């Protein structure tokens, strides 16, 4: 019969046009891909001022907003802070949320098994004025993070400019790569903030678009604190130019229940001797994490690949011809 | 023919459950998979008290032994430490242990090659009654680290509390979760301690459980140093409800042959201004070093993957589907 | 006819003689593979003395150009420093770069769009003898960064040595390796240098050394910065001893066009407080970034492997029954 004939040849061709659009024009079968070393390093700019009721005019910049201060790619930038200046290693009264004592035969000299702020003495010295709290052998005066000021302190954060510069080899094809490749100038770096489709490949990026594009409020991210992922993706065709070579950034918003455990935040001191004194200023900061990853593949085109390929291919038209079985007649 | 026809069959029906079993059932072919983007913060929670001849009382806190002090996935907490105050920049003797002169001549201007402790500046001054080292220009009190407390100053480090909230996304999916799953809630974050078994979601972890579930001695890890590994993995089938999308802690003790290096050490500075003279205080720090590794893989039902299944099962089945017949 | 027969049979052993050299040998299909979890702890071991004019020499030691300091995997040591001291919140002259004011009037209080110096006060006050820039509040002497120095002030970093001690971990097969292996002693430890050739396993490296395995020169690289990337492979097979594992460091320079944006460059300031005074000193460091990524894997014999490779022979088996028997048509 013509007609089974016939729509065997078809079947066929068939497959022959979609193994060769597949195997090679889709796939790209025919190169061979690796994957680059890369190494990421931020630049923040931008001046901050707060004003703390009794307290002078704090100036904050780059080096005292970023937290890692060394070109990590993963750092917090500072939104918010809670102060606690001059404190000395004494006896003084702990902090009431840890725990509270009606009378001092009440407490109990020891630390505490999972909150401990210090050593009790036992004696219940007063911390309110109407009820008292455990007096402990720790920093004085111990910090309060019941009040959390609705405005954010470091709220400018939103306009703060950041600079990534990413690099990357790939040392199977010994191919070095930057961010700022080959259309990036000395002038253009100046007024490029980035946007989606007006300036991509600029790597000067408003923190503020950076979190809208993640998909937060920067004001309630900035108030409690927040997770905000910078995904660097490389994809590089080493058959074409490599001016095609470009990166694409991709920005994701990390955040979970409001209720439970809200935003990110954390304690650090500044350790310092004042009239023969070591005292310390204790700061909790309420800051956006940044955490930006770098993931990449090149292809190049390689005899090997290209004939396990074309192999597969002749593997896959036995499956076709063996199928009319003498015409199955 | 029947003896051999109904093996055959046999033969077709095992290759048709290979098909819509191992390859569609098991090994997830209905289903397209993605991997996530994640981030963790570690914070603890302790307070410890060391009593240290000439220095006093010294209150360690989170902001103390915590060296990163803002979150990492790479943490060291503070175990044990080795205190010089008061450095300052003026020529001293060096430490016994880089060279040994009984005479200034023996010294020779310059910086050592190895171990380099400050220039020298070609003379020797006694380190003590017994021996006499070259003089160098550099912080004055030299570090003597050849004698490390066997109990663990910061011996109340198992009691420390570690919260870890890890934060995933797939983006392919567009799904976001947390550590802190619904069945957690903030009563029972008052009071939790995680276990294996007892309480699995807990995400307040005690650094002595977690060093003995790697498989270490805390005394020991503490006395010198040691390294843990702890790996967050995130299976989640997404065809469920989200709700049954949940976290799995494993430990690991990262260690060596005690012989030679043994445990995590460093020293970090920490520099202040004392009636007009720039001062410093250096610690050596043996501390365990806790490494947050977070890996998984999401997978939600697709169409595309679903026909490129049942068409490698057509040729599986292809396979089988020969004729005895010429 | 014998010929298209004996042609069959030697396609069959062909294919056969593939199968088992391929599958079995070259992939090592009868071995399982698994991953680890590495964990890398980095120890500098040198000093810097840096005499600046008319100040005092100044000491830099391992807690000095250590900038993380725990051990981190990712870290960067000074080569080249901008330093200024006794900086204290006080209303300054702006840096001449961010602006220049003709007069007073020109100066507009508030902040400035990019780069921000301060908050400015709407005065133009002569940042030195020529020219005039706007007043801010900030930090008193700003950062006059022009003049980057020439010869690297710590250029002793030529001659610095690093330890890099990798603990890696397989779960699933419950093996512990380290970098120090059987062969690095004590007295190895003592006196060893690294050398691709000589000394593959040393664990201590000389940081210009690994500067100039990177592909990139030690001086120019200390001038501006510079960023080497060391990766730590792990490729054994577990049939054999634990001996056998040997680890293989591999160094690449990641650079970039010297005209835009050269080199690697971070400020971070010392705070501290001087008669009742709260001060920093500010540092612009031009350091090299080491990255330190470990990938390895490991393989050991077992069953089901085997069994899916032998299956997937008979798969080829099959193919070949069959192969030439649709090559013979005509
Ligand atoms: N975060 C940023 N925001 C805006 N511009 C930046 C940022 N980082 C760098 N630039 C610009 O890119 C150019 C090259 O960057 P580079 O890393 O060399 O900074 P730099 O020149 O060392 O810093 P500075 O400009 O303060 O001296 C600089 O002229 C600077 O103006
Ligand atoms: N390491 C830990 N151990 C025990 N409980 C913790 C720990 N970290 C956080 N928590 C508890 O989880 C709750 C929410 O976590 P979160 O990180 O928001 O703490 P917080 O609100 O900043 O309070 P705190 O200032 O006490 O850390 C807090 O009430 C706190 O008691
Ligand atoms: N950067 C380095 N260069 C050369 N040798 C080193 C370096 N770091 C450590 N070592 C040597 O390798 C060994 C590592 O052991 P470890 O670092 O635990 O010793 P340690 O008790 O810290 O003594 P040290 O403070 O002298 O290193 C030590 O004997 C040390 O002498
Ligand atoms: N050792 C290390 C250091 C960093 C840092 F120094 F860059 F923060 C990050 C990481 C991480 F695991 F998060 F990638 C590891
Ligand atoms: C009592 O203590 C609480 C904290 O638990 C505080 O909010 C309140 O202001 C105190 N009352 C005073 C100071 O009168
Ligand atoms: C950021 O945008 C402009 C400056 O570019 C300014 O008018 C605006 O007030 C800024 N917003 C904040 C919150 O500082
Ligand atoms: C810098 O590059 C941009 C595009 O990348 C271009 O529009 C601009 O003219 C360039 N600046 C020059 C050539 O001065
Ligand atoms: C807290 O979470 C635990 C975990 O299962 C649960 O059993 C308990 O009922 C919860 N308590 C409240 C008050 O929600
Ligand atoms: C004064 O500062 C300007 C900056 O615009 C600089 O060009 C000039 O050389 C400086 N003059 C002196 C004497 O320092
Ligand atoms: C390193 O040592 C060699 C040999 O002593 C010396 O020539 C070179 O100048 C040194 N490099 C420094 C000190 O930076
Ligand atoms: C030290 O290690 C080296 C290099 O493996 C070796 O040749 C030497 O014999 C070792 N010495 C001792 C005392 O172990
Ligand atoms: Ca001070
Ligand atoms: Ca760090
Ligand atoms: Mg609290
Ligand atoms: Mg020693
Ligand atoms: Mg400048």
């Amino acid at each position: 019969n013509k007609k089974v004939g016939v729509i065997f040849r078809l079947i066929q061709l068939v497959v022959l046009v979609y193994v060769i659009g597949w195997v090679f024009v889709y796939e790209k079968g025919y190169q061979t891909s690796s994957g680059l070393i890369s190494s990421v390093s931020v630049k923040l700019k931008g001046l901050a001022v707060t004003q703390l009721q009794g307290l002078g005019p704090q100036v904050w910049d780059v080096a005292d907003y970023v937290f890692p201060a060394h070109g990590d790619s993963s750092f917090v930038v500072m939104t918010n802070f809670i102060m606690t200046p001059q404190q000395a290693q004494g006896h003084c009264a702990e902090n009431p949320e840890g725990g509270i004592c009606q009378d001092d035969s009440g407490c109990t000299p020891g630390k505490a098994e999972r909150k401990a702020q210090g050593i009790r003495t036992g004696n219940c010295v007063p911390f309110n004025g109407t009820v008292k709290t455990c007096e402990i052998f720790g920093w004085c005066p111990v910090e309060v993070d019941d009040k959390i000021p609705s405005p954010a302190l470091l709220h400018e954060a939103e306009n703060f400019t950041l600079f990534i510069k990413n690099s990357i080899s790939f040392p199977r094809f010994k191919v070095n790569r930057r961010n700022l490749v080959e259309e990036v100038n000395g002038t253009y770096m100046k007024k490029c903030l980035y946007h989606k489709i007006l300036h991509p490949l600029c790597p000067v990026f408003s923190l503020g678009y950076v979190v809208r594009e993640s998909g937060q409020d920067f004001r309630s991210l900035a108030e409690k604190g927040g997770v905000v992922g910078i995904t660097i993706d490389w994809e590089c065709d080493l058959d074409w130019h490599v001016r095609h070579c470009k990166p694409i950034y991709q920005f994701h918003g990390l955040y979970g229940e409001k209720n439970l455990s809200p935003g990110f935040n954390f304690r650090f001191a500044r350790h310092f001797v004042q009239n023969g004194t070591n005292r310390r200023h204790l700061f909790k900061v309420f800051g956006i994490r940044f955490d930006i990853l770098v993931d990449g593949k090149a292809g190049k085109f390689d005899i090997i690949p290209t004939m396990t390929t074309i192999g597969s291919g002749i593997g896959i038209f036995g499956v076709a011809t063996v199928l009319c079985d003498l015409l199955l007649l």
